[PDB]
């Protein structure tokens, strides 16, 4: 295991994902430790005001975040090569933290290593706490056999559209490309974009500690 | 719950799928009861020469099978208006039956409401005896988050793609587009061919009772 409490500290797991503290948005400490397949948050003081933004979002990825390529990623890729992007996931919860758990799916018209994507897609598995989702509801959606509430909107320097779960997923493997069909559908990438980076992770508001990503898997089948 | 014995005798469920016997194979007593949720075969006699066709296809479905649809479905509907066709299923299985847990997924280019649709999807959810898929085994794929075996072959009739799961699956939820795709990516479909059938239950070569279909989902959304 490795411990990682520098905000932006990051290691790799499994030679192929990278775990990132990424505490971008509080001031106290947050810590997580990297295992043979995920990630815990071992530490996360501090409460940010629920109708703003999240302390945080650390989390584990394959793909490209701000010039931090996982080891060996094959993407960026064209989506238009993508027969299939399978990801899994493994979440553990706990009963005293105010937060979401999900997914940020970066697509982008270039192949992006680094900077803004232009497009973000979230998944929420689990929702603790009166927060929202950027932007506001749109409707319902069923992707991957599952049914969603959507939340589109900008969040400042892009634009993210939100898939929501009516109840927590504790763990679920998927077609990536799912989501990203249903984000083509609603006007906000097409086909010959690129997907940038396929991350899971957590936003925490008010505390954190414990909760964990105990494994992940993103692969892209071209 | 309802019991049918004849080879051809059907029932509907929930006021939306039709549980049918369909003993096409075999010449010995076979009965299934449909129940709330699904049905159960209770009783499948005889046995069926393992390098053959199956006894039978007993099954649950949404859709038109032979001028048989089932209450107030919206298929056959066109591919191209379907935003997702989630499906949900859960199978009970027993040890001393030779036997597959498979959907089976037609598509055809007309609204085909009887007659053999043109392109048989196959998937195997369970495979239990030394029985394989119509024709050739042609590598893998992933598929909804989940890899399978692909095989592809021409049953007589008509055109069958297979999709073999590696171990049991007791129970899962997928967009049945997925599957769709990955059969026009092959070749066996367009676009704008109708999904005419969503079908799931077993096909059984020896015994077979104490099989079940515990809950069944098949919906589309345009």
């Amino acid at each position: 295991d490795t411990t990682i409490c520098e905000p932006f500290g990051t290691t790799t797991i499994q030679g192929r994902y990278v775990v990132q503290n990424n505490r971008w948005g509080s001031t106290a400490p947050q810590c997580v430790t990297a295992t043979d397949t995920g990630f815990r948050v071992t530490q996360a003081d501090g409460s940010a005001p629920t109708n703003g933004a999240p302390k945080s979002y650390p989390s584990v990825f394959n793909g490209c975040h701000y010039t931090n390529c996982s080891p060996g990623t094959d993407l960026p890729v064209r989506l238009d090569t993508v027969s299939a992007a399978p990801s899994s996931i493994s979440y553990g919860f706990v009963d005293g933290a105010v937060y979401n758990a999900s997914y940020d799916i970066w697509l982008d018209p270039t192949a992006r290593t680094d900077g803004v994507n232009q497009t973000e897609i979230m998944i929420w598995f689990n929702r603790v706490g009166p927060i929202q989702p950027i932007g506001s509801p749109v409707g319902t959606a069923s992707v991957g056999g599952r049914t969603w509430e959507v939340w589109s909107g900008g969040n400042g320097s892009n634009d993210v559209l939100s898939f929501v779960a009516p109840s927590a997923i504790s763990g679920w493997s998927f077609d990536v490309m799912d989501f990203v069909r249903a984000t083509v559908a609603r006007g906000l990438a097409e086909n010959d974009w690129y997907l940038t980076s396929v991350q899971a992770g957590f936003e925490p508001w008010q505390n954190g500690a414990g909760l964990a990503v105990n494994s992940f898997s993103s692969t892209v089948e071209t």
